[PDB]
């Protein structure tokens, strides 16, 4: 074992593993989105580049485990990162609830991490979760409700100015 | 008595008290919306973030009536802040509408206030309230005048386009 | 249920609205000791600065809830706030000590908060308060103990002169 | 009469004048407790410069009163400045204590004024009286009353360390 490696269960540098997966799969669907909004027959460019943005967030959070994974000792291994569930991501408001599936699930993986670790007693890996990511998680969870809510209100899916509307005003 | 007194009728020093705590009890009730305008299933920030700034004032007011009884040698008696009447407040309209009420109910209340100094011969706390106010409660009165007028000509209500073009460009 | 709701227990969530009219509370027995200090008849004018700002702490603390409480997905419901134990508060001594026993007491709140947030498997709600609330607890709780030494040592409730030393040094 | 006379009643242009040579008495007053805080036997400059403040003050308030006789088109006639009561003021405390029955007996001029204004329906002359005297009144009675609970906290008149201690820290 690594000489740096101490208190790390091996379940956890496991998990790790996958969350890391996990992370990197969010960030390609959200790219994925961007794709979507660019595209000359849907042109919503800053709702296009809002899942831009949200792309390199996710990317980075799994760089950050990478990080983490070395400090503590443990060895990265990669795995394929699966292509997207849509080609084609209908509209403004099917984009944002499939965005909110997509962040309850890394939310789910994350907090069932922190009961893995929990019960292996890691702290640090309990504070890094909290510190690093828990939050962030309800952030942006709560950002895109907002998000879906607003979608509602301006007449979505049938209203297309109400489409426009929200493209101008809330996102940015 | 206070070695500080003079020419402050004890009626008018009772009247101070129940006033402060109409001030706190506005307070609370912007508190309220503030809140529920910030739920994520309403989602309206600008709207939420106006009536934030409500309470704040309310809870000002109130601590200006503290300093003023005490400067005139009075007794600051305080009871009970009395929970707003609803719990949630339906929409922006339902919302500015409670709110007139609210401030028509303070502004009469600051009315009585001035009638009762004014019969008790009391010219200082007439102009306190003149100065502090009764100007300050108008100005907030029609601010809300005009905002309900703007609700409903966007079709409040009906009409969510409307409401979420009402936090966009009403408040901020 | 909340669109935005993940992992976020009801007990849990009535313990938030209970605590957040214990701040409230708090805040409005800081109050009391604000105008308390603040009369012709008492006039230590740094102690009353003193408690206006831990009036304003207490508040900003409950606003906190607030925002948290919708973050979750949860819902904020208020009550009354009640009146201090006390229309008078002694003297700078008396005071410190109920000042004490209530941080104590909201101290002691949020321990138990913290306790079921545990019980209940909430990373997230523990990690806030353990960043938001339960530092600041015990800095506030050392500084009264702190200050409540001085005052004996001033020679309070008997000694005058170590009263008006005390505001004059202590504080500001 | 004067061209410009307007709704100004003779009793008022005479009270005018009575209240004008009573803050010219005022002013000698804290002119006499400049000197008595002065004295090498005494040597409480703090103090003394606290009602060398006052007295101008007092001076611009009569001066002021001028201006207005004239503005209203009546004519400023003056009388004998009588003497301050008192050519040694004992101790700090004793002339707070003086101090304060002076003030309040400006203040009852003051109210009293106005009442007549009231009476003869002038307005003008009741915002004047409002704006540029009576909020300045309780503000320095309420100074004062602060200063004689120090005093007293301080153990005046027999603590002399007290008066030192008041002299270097509540003044300035």
């Amino acid at each position: 074992v690594s000489q740096v490696r101490q208190n790390y269960h091996s379940d956890c540098e496991a998990a790790v593993n996958r969350m890391l997966n996990l992370e990197l799969y969010a960030s390609y669907t959200y790219s994925s989105m961007y794709a979507f909004f660019d595209r000359d027959d849907v042109a919503l460019h800053n709702v296009a580049e809002f899942f831009k943005e949200h792309s390199h967030e996710e990317r980075e959070h799994a760089e950050k485990f990478m990080k983490y994974q070395n400090k503590r000792g443990g060895r990265v291994v990669l795995q394929d990162i699966k292509k997207p569930e849509r080609d084609e991501w209908g509209n403004t408001l099917e984009a944002m609830q499939a965005a909110l599936q997509l962040e309850k699930t890394v939310n789910q993986a994350l907090l069932d991490l922190h009961k893995l670790a929990t019960d292996k007693v890691d702290p640090h890996l309990c504070d890094f979760l909290e510190s690093e990511y828990l939050e962030e998680q309800v952030k942006d969870i709560k950002r895109i409700g907002d998000f879906i809510t607003n979608l509602k209100r301006l007449g979505l899916p049938e209203n297309g100015m109400g489409e426009y509307l929200f493209d101008k005003h809330s996102v940015k």
